[PDB]
């Protein structure tokens, strides 16, 4: 499938959820990409205007894309693959409950999970992979991606 074919990669946030302080949005978002940066050549830098690869949003039901989103549970968040536009994009349904911790909905796990998808990847059918399609809590200050997470992101770049 398509992947970024430079490695420079810019994010935006492009909304904040009011469920959490906004330099903990900054960084579980910051976070996240630097999980992929980890084991990729990619470098990600968060900009504050203009036109970014990933765009973050956090959005509920119809939100201009087709693929609104369902109230609270259900999905959670989704994101588009690699391409122009709304390509990359990571959209996360306001209608959750976004946190810090193991309470709501951990928006750390969730966007490794999501930026996995603006990188290219689909999912994993191993449950320890971050990739598997099913949201579980883990300890966030542990968190390590699977062998099957790092096989599919090097099959993709480095
Ligand atoms: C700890 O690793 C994680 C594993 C999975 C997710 C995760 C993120 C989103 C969703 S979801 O929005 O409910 C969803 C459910 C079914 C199909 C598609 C999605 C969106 C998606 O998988 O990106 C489901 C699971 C988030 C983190
Ligand atoms: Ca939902
Ligand atoms: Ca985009
Ligand atoms: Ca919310
Ligand atoms: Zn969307
Ligand atoms: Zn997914």
């Amino acid at each position: 499938g398509p992947v970024w074919r430079k490695h420079y990669i810019t994010y935006r946030i492009n909304n904040y959820t009011p469920d959490m302080n906004r330099e903990d949005v900054d960084y579980a978002i910051r976070k996240a990409f630097q999980v992929w940066s980890n084991v990729t050549p990619l470098k990600f830098s968060k900009i504050n205007t203009g036109m970014a690869d990933i765009l973050v949003v956090f959005a509920r039901g119809a939100h201009g894309d087709d693929h609104a989103f369902d109230g609270k549970g259900g999905i959670l968040a989704h994101a588009f693959g690699p391409g122009s536009g709304i390509g990359g994009d990571a959209h996360f349904d306001e209608d959750e409950f976004w946190t810090t911790h193991s309470g709501g909905t951990n928006l750390f796990l969730t966007a490794v999970h999501e930026i996995g998808h603006s990188l290219g990847l689909g999912h994993s059918s191993d449950p320890k992979a971050v990739m598997f399609p099913t949201y579980k809590y883990v300890d966030i200050n542990t968190f390590r991606l699977s062998a099957d997470d790092i096989r599919g992101i090097q099959s993709l770049y480095g």
